[PDB]
C-alpha cells in the first residue's frame, strides 16, 4: 500500500530533475547561440578593417565561414540529439501524472464499495448482489490502473539514471569534437595575422 | 589646406572603427560570460543526480572545476589584455577631437586678423602696428595647433593597420589555447560517461 507512495515520490521527483535538466539545456543552446552570433560581429568587422585586400583574405575569409558553420552545426546537433531525445523523454510524465490521479480515487470507490460490508452482516439478497455487482466493478477498475503503474514507475526510475548518464555523455563528445576542431581554425587565424605583421 | 581636411575624414573614420570594435569585443566578452555560467549550470545539475558516489566522482567534480577556471581565466585575459588595450587606444580620441575643433576656430581668426591688412591700403601707423600684433598673435597661436595635428592625425592613422592586427592576432591565440584545452576537459567528462554506462 504504502509502497506505490515510494513509487510517487520517486516520479514527482525524477520529473523535477528532468524538467530543471531542459531548462539549464535550454539555457546552454541559447548562451552558445550568443557566442556563435557574438563571434560573427567580430570576425565580420575584421572584413571591414582590410580592404582591398592584404597578406591573404582568401585565408581570413575561409577561416570565419566555416567557424560560423562549426558553431551552426553544433548548435542544431545539440538541438537534434540530446535536447529532443530529453523533451521526447519528459512527454511520457503528463499521461502518467492523470493515471497516478485516476488510480488514487478509483482506491476510494474501491475502498467505499468495499466497507459497504455492512449490509451482510445482518440481510436483504437483492441489495448484496447489487453491492456485489458494485464491489467486483470497483476492485477490476481499480486493478487495471494499479497494475500498470506498479510496473511503469519502478521502470521508468531505472531508465533514469543510464538516461541523464547518455545525455552528458552525446552533449560531452559533441563539446570536444566542435572545441577541438574550432582551435584549429583559431589557429589558422593567428597564422595569417602574424603573416600581415 | 584641404590636405588637413582628409586628415579629419581619416580621423573620424578610424574614431567609428574603433568604438565599433569596442563594442563587438564588449558583446563577444558578454557571450563567453554567458557560455561560462550557461555550462557551469549543466555541470551542477550533473553533480545533483549522481549521489551517493558512482564510478568516478573525483574525476567529474575536478572537469566541472577546471572548466571553470578555464572560462574565467579566458575572459580575464581578454578583459585585461585586448579589451584594455582597445580602451586606452579610444582614449586618445576626446582629446585630439577638442583640438582639431580649437585650430578651426584659431584658422577663422587668423584668416580675420589677415584679411584687416585693407588698413595698409590707403594710413595710421599706430593701428598698423596695433594690427600687426593682433595678426602676428593670431599666425602664432594657429600654428601652434596645426604643427602638432598635422603630425598626430597621419601618425594615428599609420598605427591604425597594426593595431586592428595586433587585437585578433591576440583574442585569435588566446581562443585557440581556450578551445584547445577545454576539448581535452571535455573529453575526459566523455571518458567518466563511457565508465558508468
Ligand atoms: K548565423
Ligand atoms: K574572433
Ligand atoms: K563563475
Ligand atoms: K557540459
Amino acid at each position: 500500500d504504502e509502497q506505490f507512495e515510494e513509487y510517487v515520490q520517486n516520479f514527482k521527483r525524477q520529473e523535477a530533475e528532468g524538467t530543471r535538466l531542459q531548462r539549464e539545456l535550454r539555457g546552454y543552446l541559447a548562451a552558445i547561440k550568443g557566442m556563435q552570433e557574438a563571434s560573427m560581429k567580430l570576425t565580420e568587422s575584421l572584413h571591414e578593417v582590410y580592404e582591398p585586400d592584404w597578406y591573404g583574405r582568401e585565408d581570413v575569409k575561409m577561416v570565419g565561414e566555416k567557424c560560423d558553420v562549426l558553431w551552426e552545426d553544433f548548435h542544431q546537433k545539440l538541438v537534434d540529439g540530446s535536447l529532443l531525445t530529453l523533451d521526447t523523454y519528459l512527454g511520457q510524465f503528463p499521461d502518467i501524472k492523470n493515471r497516478i490521479a485516476k488510480r488514487s480515487r478509483k482506491l476510494v470507490d474501491y475502498d467505499s464499495a468495499r466497507h459497504h460490508l455492512e449490509a451482510l452482516q445482518s440481510k436483504d439478497e437483492s441489495r448484496i448482489s447489487k453491492a456485489e455487482e458494485e464491489f467486483q466493478k470497483a476492485q477490476k477498475v481499480f486493478e487495471e490502473f494499479n497494475v500498470d503503474l506498479q510496473e511503469e514507475l519502478p521502470s521508468l526510475w531505472s531508465r533514469r539514471v543510464g538516461f541523464y548518464v547518455n545525455t552528458f555523455k552525446n552533449v560531452s563528445s559533441l563539446e570536444a569534437k566542435f572545441h577541438k576542431e574550432i582551435a584549429v581554425l583559431c589557429h589558422k587565424l593567428y597564422e595569417v595575422m602574424t603573416k600581415l605583421g
